[PDB]
């Protein structure tokens, strides 16, 4: 038996709204904290379970709130999640990487009461925006004991990373600012072949898809993190033989379907 499933049977409707835990919000100053500039944590309550934790990025020029969806979204189905602010809206993508590692690194040793409660610090995962996006890949490269990572509409002038972290990157069709074919597609192509990876591409969707309520990006980005952070093969079912409307493609290599 799998002592980290969370939550009931799932269904895809129900990935597409807020899930079954209620939220609890916990706002991190800038100056409260080294090597980022705070955010935002989402994290159950009502709860006496343990859940994997999330550190976020958002993009560039973008603060935390363009994610709030989000987090609220996956803290909500259990997980402890930080949507960092970063230490200038300016920074690039491998500031934002460091700036992860930081957040994960005070999300294990120096988070709230409350948060630490509900988090198992050993079961962690990253996801980010854009440049946020760029710097979950090289996180990812960086830190191999994570679970997952989701880079969305991602951005980076690097294309090649060397991770064996699972990967599930969403790409939007008619992005201008991160275009699929100079970064998404390559980041996809370019990591390892075997390293567990997916690639879906919303149709005629712009980058600032990630930004608003979404049902694809809640729906992938629900059941990669449950399957990879929880073990909870329940959503293999969402990822696998995949036929679905808002998506004009999806590769994967397979390694996650059993």
């Amino acid at each position: 038996s799998n002592p980290y499933q969370r939550g009931p049977n799932p269904t895809r409707s129900a990935l597409t709204a807020d899930g079954p835990f209620s939220v609890a919000t916990y706002t991190v100053s800038r100056l409260s904290v080294s090597g980022f500039g705070g955010g935002v944590i989402y994290y159950p309550t009502g709860t006496s379970l343990t859940f994997g934790g999330i550190a976020m990025s958002p993009g560039y020029t973008a603060d935390a709130s363009s994610l709030a969806w989000l987090g609220r979204r996956l803290a909500s189905h259990g997980f402890v999640v930080l949507v960092i602010n970063t230490n200038s809206r300016f920074d690039g993508p491998d500031s934002r990487a460091s700036q992860l590692s930081a957040a994960l690194n005070y999300l294990r040793t120096s988070s709230p009461s409350a948060v630490r409660a509900r988090l198992d610090a050993n079961r962690l995962a990253v996801a980010g925006h854009a440049m946020g996006g760029g710097g979950t890949l090289r996180i990812a490269e960086q830190n191999p004991s994570l679970k997952a990572a989701v880079p969305l509409t991602p951005w980076h002038t690097d294309k090649t990373f060397n991770t064996s972290v699972p990967v599930l990157i969403v790409g939007a069709e008619a992005d201008t600012v991160a275009p699929v074919s100079q970064h998404a597609i390559p980041f996809y192509q370019n990591l390892p072949s075997t390293t567990p990876k997916v690639y879906v591409e919303l149709c005629n969707a712009s980058h600032i898809a990630p930004n608003s309520n979404n049902a694809a990006i809640s729906v992938y980005t629900i059941s990669w993190m449950k399957l990879w952070v929880d073990n909870d093969t329940r959503y293999r079912q969402f990822l696998c033989n995949v036929n679905d409307p808002a998506l004009c493609d999806f590769r994967t290599n397979n390694r996650h379907c059993q």
